């Protein structure tokens, strides 16, 4: 499976997209 | 192999690049 | 080992972040 | 475990987030 550090960076990417979308709305 | 979440973040990233390329063309 | 989609996105992220850093200098 | 390029991209993503925060400070 993926390294915790990689998991953490992917979560950061996903949250950033969600925050950006919420801001645009 | 890779965690679902990490695969999903990668697909978002690839889509992000496609969209940017399309915008610039 | 990593999913091939994850390696490909990582390589794109690296190039992107490299360009970002050069500009920030 | 995760490929070296995947680990590297994740670290560079974390570096970017931190440079972005410090930039605003
Ligand atoms: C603690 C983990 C939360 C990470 C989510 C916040 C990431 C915000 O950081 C981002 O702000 C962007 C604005 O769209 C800028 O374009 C920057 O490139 C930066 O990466
Ligand atoms: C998960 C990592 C995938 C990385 C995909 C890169 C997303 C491309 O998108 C970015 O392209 C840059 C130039 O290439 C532009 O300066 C913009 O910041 C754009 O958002
Ligand atoms: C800019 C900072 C980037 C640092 C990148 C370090 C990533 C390497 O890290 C990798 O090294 C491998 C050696 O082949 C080990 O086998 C480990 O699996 C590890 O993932
Ligand atoms: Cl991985």
């Amino acid at each position: 499976s993926s390294d915790p550090l990689v998991v953490a960076a992917s979560i950061m990417g996903i949250l950033h997209l969600i925050l950006w979308i919420l801001d645009r709305l």
